[PDB]
């Protein structure tokens, strides 16, 4: 099949087309890499047809139950939903059932050369970002991206709205808040607000809303709302989505929605450029040979950082 | 000679530190080699001073604060430098040839330490994304803020708060005192809602002297807690390696970005990504190609 036949097969819903597209984008083989991009160029008119919503939270917070509830609610309303998991450590599919969410976790193939710059993350980010376009070409109109680590920024940069799930240990203490993640959140949810715990979840939501009113400037475009939800009982699920829709409309009204996506795309391009050159240096034979000794000398003050740096640049022969 | 200059800096000879500084500020390649020989010679002195970072938006009271701290430390017999990015007076400096200023500043800290300065305050100058660069070269990072009201702080820029080992609500004087304290408590509560060290939230009036001594006590307490957990020296040694990598990363990113071919095609390539005439992956490859590595 030509790239254009595959495009057409993905759009028309052929059993085998999406899985092959996915395997293609996952490939490290040079021809597959060339073909993957031709396919994506071909699929451009579809890029962006889905809402892109990010969902994160520490393990045990109720993320998977939340995504299931939200997914089933969106399907009842006639959406066609996929959830991509960003899984650098590969501790993570049924694509044809309109009655269920598509749940995917894409990874580059075993012949990938991991990164000193990234780790596995770079390769998974790339594959995930591209698969979003594959899903959009396939007629998915909501794409949820979830973390499974330091994957939060990577997810934030590929979505329109970033949702952070948290827990109230009590009315006065939240739980599983990693440094620097809160500031990525467009919406924060206190989940498990059910039973006797509901009242404490709400208390905790208000204190957090207060926290953010102490910090965020009063005349901003979007103050992150702080909601409560019970993924198990369905309470607040519909309202989360309403709020996600509201965030999108506020971004469109400010002339900011498309621009942001377009910005993310250019930023992503640079990150790949930056990563490739850093990797070229760091996997260099000369650097691989002398690294350990050069660090040692800086650590113990036998060498300045400046000279150590120069010596590593010299040894990289990156011309 | 480099070893003579070392000795002149250590003995406090009037002219040695300024020449040392000009040398480290040199853009010219010849002086860069000598600067590093000097620094190698001065290594046994690197680290003798406390390194304390101080930031806050313009108008928050930063200069007044540094002055009050400086005068307090001198009264106690310390010898104090403030680097912006006569033993009886505070040394106030700002070196230049962000990356270039950071480099100059980090190196000058060693020059000051070799000269017998035991406290080096590093200050953000004005508006920018310099806060990380300063955090990475100090042991304790102090963030100054203001109470707009008891219920609203002002000038808390994204991602700065998480760098703060200590947060200060300054201008807690006059009728404003009570509002400054309210604000401090609510922020402490905030951070309790959200270890080795919990960042304290203090109030202070740099203009009138109140709370200045207590800020310093707290700075000292942060250092002792780091030393007690076996983390103080390691952190400095880590910063140094990170700094080396940042210079390597910067030099290679710059080699690509300043390349003629990237200069030529950049604007057009971005345009094409923006409007979907080109994928981000191909755009990246085309920029690497244009760099002629
Ligand atoms: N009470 C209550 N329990 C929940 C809720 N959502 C999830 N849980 C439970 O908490 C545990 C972790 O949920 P899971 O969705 O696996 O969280 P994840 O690890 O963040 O995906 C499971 O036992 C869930 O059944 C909720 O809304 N209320
Ligand atoms: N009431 C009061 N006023 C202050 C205090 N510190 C500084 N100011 C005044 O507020 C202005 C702030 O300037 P400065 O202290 O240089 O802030 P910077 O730009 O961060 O250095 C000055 O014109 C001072 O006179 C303080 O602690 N209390
Ligand atoms: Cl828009």
């Amino acid at each position: 099949q030509t790239v254009k036949d595959l495009a057409a097969a993905i759009r028309s819903g052929d059993r085998a087309a999406l899985p092959r597209a996915i395997t293609l984008v996952e490939s490290t083989r040079a021809d597959h890499r060339e073909r993957a991009q031709e396919l994506l160029l071909e699929l451009m008119p579809d890029a962006g047809r889905a809402m892109h919503v990010g969902i994160t939270g520490v393990p045990g917070v109720g993320k998977s139950t939340s995504i299931e509830a939200l997914g089933m609610h969106l399907i009842e309303q006639g959406h066609r939903v996929a959830v991509l998991a960003v899984d650098p450590s590969s501790v993570r599919s049924i694509l044809g059932d309109k009655t269920r969410m598509a749940r995917l976790a894409v990874h580059p193939d075993a012949y990938v050369r991991p990164s000193p710059s990234s780790g596995t993350l770079g390769g998974v980010a790339k594959a995930t970002r591209e698969t979003i376009v594959l899903l959009e070409a396939a007629g998915f109109d909501v794409v949820l991206v979830e973390t499974v680590g330091q994957s939060e920024v990577t997810v934030a940069d590929m979505v329109d709205t970033f949702v952070f799930l948290t827990l109230a240990r009590t009315g006065d203490q939240l739980q599983g808040i990693k440094k620097g993640v809160l500031e990525l959140a467009d919406i924060v949810v206190v989940n498990k607000a059910d039973g006797e715990h509901a009242v404490e979840a709400r208390k905790a939501a208000r204190e957090l809303a207060g926290a953010m009113r102490l910090i965020y400037p009063r005349e901003t475009l979007w103050r992150p709302p702080v909601l409560t939800m019970s993924a198990l009982e369905g309470t607040g699920v519909a309202e989360l989505w309403e709020t996600v829709l509201k965030h999108r409309q506020v971004l469109i009204d400010a002339g900011e929605f498309e621009k942001r996506r377009r910005d993310q795309e250019v930023n992503w391009m640079w990150t790949m450029v930056r990563d490739a050159v850093i990797d070229r240096v760091m996997t260099s034979p000369g650097v691989r040979e002398i690294r350990a000794e050069v660090e040692r000398q800086v650590r113990e003050g036998e060498l300045t950082a400046a000279l150590a740096a120069q010596r590593l640049l010299d040894a990289a022969e990156l011309r």
